[PDB]
């Protein structure tokens, strides 16, 4: 996250880190056995880390649970990043309290202008590299479909939305991928892509979760 703020330990209790020897993507906990992330985060050898604040220090709230099954969306296209969403089933159910908690799925698609919270352990610089040890947070609005399509002509599908600032300076970034965009207490987006980070006229693009609720609910019910 570029231009954001230190969230505070366990203020984002649905946030997960996906770890394959090191942190490589975020995710969101949607119930005690399932995590949602980006299909472009797919890897074998995934451990899910819950209740994390500092990813380099075991502080006490953490649960580390291996994945038993991964399900990339059946129509995911790695060239266009259309349908950039994946589900990960945990080997055992997480213990849910106040510092590990699930986030609800939306029942409606959120409007342009809605303020959302984005979080992750990704790069904090628009030029160069600095990865934080603690979770960063960013408040950003959803942009209109027309401003999104003008920032990225011919690249935005009905399964994506833009959020952030056209003036640049504040954005998600590499290493935030797969992580949550939460608006009005629901998971509306998944960190997906963008051109660099926090560049003028190049806001972040997110998977539009409201389009996938049926697939998610049916998949969870059957696996
Ligand atoms: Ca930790």
């Amino acid at each position: 996250i570029v231009g954001g703020y230190t969230c505070g330990a366990n203020t984002v209790p649905y946030q997960v880190s996906l770890n394959s020897g090191y942190h490589f993507c975020g995710g969101s906990l949607i119930n005690s056995q399932w995590v949602v992330s980006a299909a472009h985060c797919y890897k074998s050898g995934i451990q899910v880390r819950l209740g994390e604040d500092n990813i380099n220090v075991v502080e006490g709230n953490e649960q580390f649970i291996s994945a038993s099954k991964s399900i990339v969306h059946p129509s995911y296209n790695s060239n266009t990043l259309n349908n950039d969403i994946m589900l990960i089933k945990l080997k055992s159910a997480a213990s849910l309290n106040s510092r590990v908690a699930s986030i609800s799925l939306p029942t409606s698609c959120a409007s342009a202008g809605t303020q959302c919270l984005i979080s992750g352990w990704g790069n904090t610089k628009s030029s160069g590299t600095s990865y934080p040890d603690v979770l960063k947070c960013l408040k950003a609005p959803i942009l209109s479909d027309s401003s999104c399509k003008s920032a990225y002509p011919g690249q935005i599908t009905s399964n994506m939305f833009c959020a952030g600032y056209l003036e640049g300076g504040k954005d998600s970034c590499q290493g935030d991928s797969g992580g949550p965009v939460v608006c009005s207490g629901k998971l509306q987006g998944i960190v997906s892509w963008g051109s660099g980070c926090a560049q003028k006229n190049k806001p972040g693009v997110y998977t539009k979760v409201c389009n996938y609720v049926s697939w998610i609910k049916q998949t969870i019910a059957s696996n």
